């Protein structure tokens, strides 16, 4: 027996519904979203870190001329200079004080520590949502995990559930996302090869040990100006460091809907937004024919004091008359009221005290015991506390979130003018009839 | 000096342009798109192949009772059957032929040969274009590889190139692709977990060696009937096999715009479509002032036979007066006329033959030698040959393919009506004023 519902996507808040197969006693259905992770499609474009500026030992052609070669080393740097007359520790290193050409060579690799202190730049796309569900039906509880797409099923030995697609699409991640040690930053990283020196991604590679590093650090060599041999050079500051200093706040503190961002794989857990449509085919063994569960002859509702709040602040009493002692389910058929208890033992005749929560100023909601209806009418005061450590269990509507007294006043002041204009039109018509008759 | 052009994206076709510096001799420029590689971004959803339906050895309780345990094997299935009293080779493999509970167990895994014959399912995202360019300017040539985005430059010792963005974006891949042994199919596949028996991806896993194999092959056990012990079962055919039989032709044979679909990594090579804006900053040493190169005094153009075929089916001669021997460049300043040669040695007095191609029935193109211009006017015949194994080097422009004769006839036929209606309006005005005077 297939039942379709729209469970609100709010972790930790059970949603209760009543399935009513025609020939069978009603059954209670409690659906709880235990966990939900939204994971996007991700693909590594490259990784980056602080370059180590490696400067090979110089070579000198003592009485000739060298020619700069071409190398694929990340930002390979080469420059030839004229007479240098370098001093090594002895006091001379070349005769031919003129025509003493020198070559200065330099490039950039990954620093040894970059194996862990590195960032990975990954582009994302549409994210599928995966939900962990605990479902309790009647007296049986089952747990399931499913993809909320409207096609992917899940099964637990007899339970058979299809969820999705999500009513509203949403992803907390930007098209471009940067990961560093588990901190997520939605920084717009530069494109592969679009490397600007002094900014994030000044060097790039497809892996930490990869040999095809591409670098552009804006490195320029200088003519050696001191007698002793060494190679002067300047270089833009490590753009990796600049991004580190100016990183802003990580996404773990910026994602809306309070979703905890985790890595490996990058994913958002408990991301509470919208509703998911769920169809459940309950196995036929759970239902029981109406002759066995005790039907109730009549029920009357008396509501005590109530306050509309997130906690179960309202209470009521049901006077019931039944035909056998049993375990009837109890439900609220209104959208703006939910019950703490879903199933109570019932005797031949008695009263049951039950607790509930609502969100409207007045409770005007239909309770149902074993399918028999009763319109509970009551009046809930505004709450006392300002702040609770528990989320609201019911959405706030408009057509019901207006007090009947306020409704009466509003209707009176809106209908007075309507009655007046009706009377004015009536008087005009009567005057027209009189003037027509008496012309 | 930065010069910007719009090279047509047609691999193998040189494009000739002329850099005209303000005060310096003109210099020839030639751009060749040696190769192009549009490569998308891929993520491995899963890999699928023929499943192997492994049936573990059955277990029999003599006349007790077993129970079916949950497992995690792919499409794990278990059933319990009653009295069996099986036979193996003695004829009684259990005493007490009552409640002879027999457990049947079955699941699937990857066949041993799936390590080679297997399809990887990919989702592709926005694809970046990379091109290898050979550029020769004046006498000096260079090759480089650049990414067509408008930001990433290419550097070759003196050449600074800016490529992109693409004029008209295009990706031959659909949203979902399947790779098998280098054959590419743009066939959408069910998402992870969404197994359908008898259809593609009926068995899925993240890798060939992954133990987290998930499957839904719709395998059902049957009660054994013949007294010899054996477990019967029935199962839908391998959806992988069904997709292989009806795969259709691969993309390497149906990709539009005529490009080679390549794998490892997936990419499309040499796909001609649209245009690339390219800016070249020519190094200042390549230029020379016009005082060095000879400047010709007068040049005139006599067009020979011309045919607007796709090849160099046209010839002409330039008679020139010049001041000194040199190596003047030659260019065509029209978008419907290209020249086989771009430079020539020039004497003081004489004439030179040259070759050219066009596509309009007329030639009305401006040749130039060492900067000074000269019109060439001609009528070209339709090509005698029907088919050539060369692409058209130019494109027929909007209403530029109207012949002179057609232009004359069309203007005459419209001008007749124009003059007629003008005469009618003039005669009406004259009649009106004549009557008004004599009214």
């Amino acid at each position: 027996f297939e039942h379709a519902t729209t469970v609100p996507n709010v972790p930790g808040i059970p949603y209760k519904a009543l399935v009513e197969r025609a020939g069978y006693a009603p059954l209670n259905l409690e659906i709880t979203v235990v966990s939900s992770e939204l994971t996007p499609s991700t693909n590594k474009e490259y990784v980056t870190c602080k370059f180590h500026t490696v400067v090979p030992s110089p070579q000198v052609k003592c009485c000739g001329s060298l020619e700069c070669k071409a190398s694929s080393k990340a930002d390979y740097t080469c420059r030839v200079f004229g007479g240098v007359y370098p001093f090594m520790w002895g006091g001379a290193q070349c005769f031919c004080d003129s025509e003493n050409t020198q070559l200065s060579e330099a490039y950039v690799e990954f620093a040894p520590d970059c194996t862990i202190d590195h960032a990975v730049a990954l582009k994302v796309h549409t994210a599928a949502l995966k939900v962990g569900l605990r479902i309790v039906y009647g007296n049986t509880t089952a747990r399931l995990d499913t993809f909320v797409n409207g096609v992917t099923p899940g099964s637990s030995r007899d339970l058979k559930v299809i969820a999705g697609p999500i009513s509203a699409a949403f992803s907390p991640f930007d098209h471009k996302v940067v990961i560093r040690k588990g901190l997520v930053y939605n920084y717009d990283f530069p494109e592969y090869g679009a490397m600007n020196p002094g900014a994030f991604g000044d060097i790039q590679a497809s892996s930490l040990d990869a040999t095809d590093i591409v670098a552009r650090t804006d490195i320029r060599l200088l003519k050696p100006s001191v007698k002793n041999i060494h190679v002067p050079y300047t270089q833009a500051v490590s753009g990796y460091e600049m991004w580190k200093n100016n990183s802003g706040r990580p996404l773990q503190e910026t994602a809306p809907f309070g979703c905890k961002i985790e890595v490996e794989p990058l994913r958002a857990t408990n991301c509470a937004y919208g509703h998911i449509p769920i169809s459940i085919d309950i196995p036929d063994a759970a239902f029981v024919r109406s002759s066995e569960s005790p039907t109730i002859l009549e029920v009357s509702c008396t509501v005590a004091d109530c306050i509309y709040s997130a906690d179960f602040g309202g209470s009521l009493t049901l006077q019931y008359k039944a035909n056998r002692e049993g375990h009837c389910p109890v439900h609220s058929h209104s959208t703006t009221a939910v019950l703490k208890e879903a199933t109570t033992h019932v005797t031949a005749t008695g009263s049951i005290t039950l607790h509930f929560s609502t969100s409207s100023p007045q409770a005007n909601f239909i309770v149902s015991l074993c399918g028999k209806k009763t319109t509970c009418n009551a009046e809930c005061k505004p709450p006392a506390d300002h702040i609770i450590g528990e989320p609201h269990k019911v959405d706030q509507e408009f057509q019901a979130a207006v007090s009947k007294t306020s409704w009466n006043w509003l209707l009176a002041l809106f209908g007075g003018a309507s009655s007046l204009i009706v009377v004015g039109l009536i008087v005009l018509v009567c005057s027209s009839m009189l003037i027509n008759t008496r012309r």
